[PDB]
């Protein structure tokens, strides 16, 4: 399901999540990749300037809306370190992007938060296909479960 | 309870939706109201230029994160002609806005779209509280339902 190439991109997402963490933001990174394997756009979380909606997948949906034809959007892939929240999953579906691949699920992150005693997000951790039934979704990647546990702990578990 | 003040704001939302319809956009309008009864920001749907995520409730959330302190956001009210889609409900809860009042439910709109044989949105019509469990939500308003049915019919009927 997750190819070797798919892993390479998820690892790039983990590196963008790390840049975010190192810069004071939350550890989420995301990459948009055309059908050919060329990276079109990369972004990471930027909520530290006060806007909690500054999620990378959202910015990818809007970048694609402005710069890609619908046909090209349907055949592009979004890679993300963490599974799209409902905001990001709906935006993705609204603009007509294609396959999503995630390293860790929002269910896992949900679970990990409570284990540390951290406050739950005000947004439910709904799987992507509850929000967006038509989207092709792959993940998680078992290889990245430990790394993402560590990253998420660095930010949310003290 | 939807009060008489609330209904006045919903009627302004219906007017903004009609402005969207006359401009060639989809009929959605929303208003952000301070706890003092002051209108702070007003917007409507702007998707015709090709960005399908140009929902007014989402513009409200970003304007609020930019312009209001967290505490002022929590005490302000968002009025909307149509119930927040999952993208907009999530954004609202991320930035920590308060009460939502809507004139017509996304369930009502979904049923109407099915009657017209209109193609269903790529985003599921989840109730606000499925996405954002902590938000106080009121509506629909029985008195504006037929009015919004007519505006929807103008855009989506066939
Ligand atoms: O930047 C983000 N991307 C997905 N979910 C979340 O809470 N934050
Ligand atoms: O502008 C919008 N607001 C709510 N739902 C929708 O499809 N569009
Ligand atoms: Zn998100
Ligand atoms: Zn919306």
């Amino acid at each position: 399901a997750i190819s070797d190439a798919d892993l390479k991109y998820l690892r790039r997402c983990v590196d963008l999540a790390r840049e975010a963490l190192d810069d004071g933001d939350e550890p989420f990174g995301s990459v948009l990749v055309d059908h050919t394997g060329t990276t079109l756009f990369e972004d990471r979380n930027r909520v530290k300037d006060g806007d909690a909606t500054a999620h990378p997948e959202f910015a990818i949906a809007r970048w694609a809306a402005r710069h890609l034809t619908p046909d090209r959007r349907a055949r592009a892939t979004v890679y993300t370190s963490g599974e799209h929240c409902p905001m990001c999953a709906a935006a993705h579906a609204w603009v007509g992007l294609g396959r999503i691949v995630y390293a860790t699920s929002s269910a896992q992150l949900g679970g990990w938060l409570t284990e540390w005693g951290a406050q739950a997000a005000p947004v439910a951790t709904l799987p992507i296909n509850t929000v967006a039934p038509g989207v092709v979704v792959d993940g998680p990647a078992e290889e990245l479960a430990e790394t993402m546990h560590n990253l998420y702990r660095a930010k949310f578990g003290r």
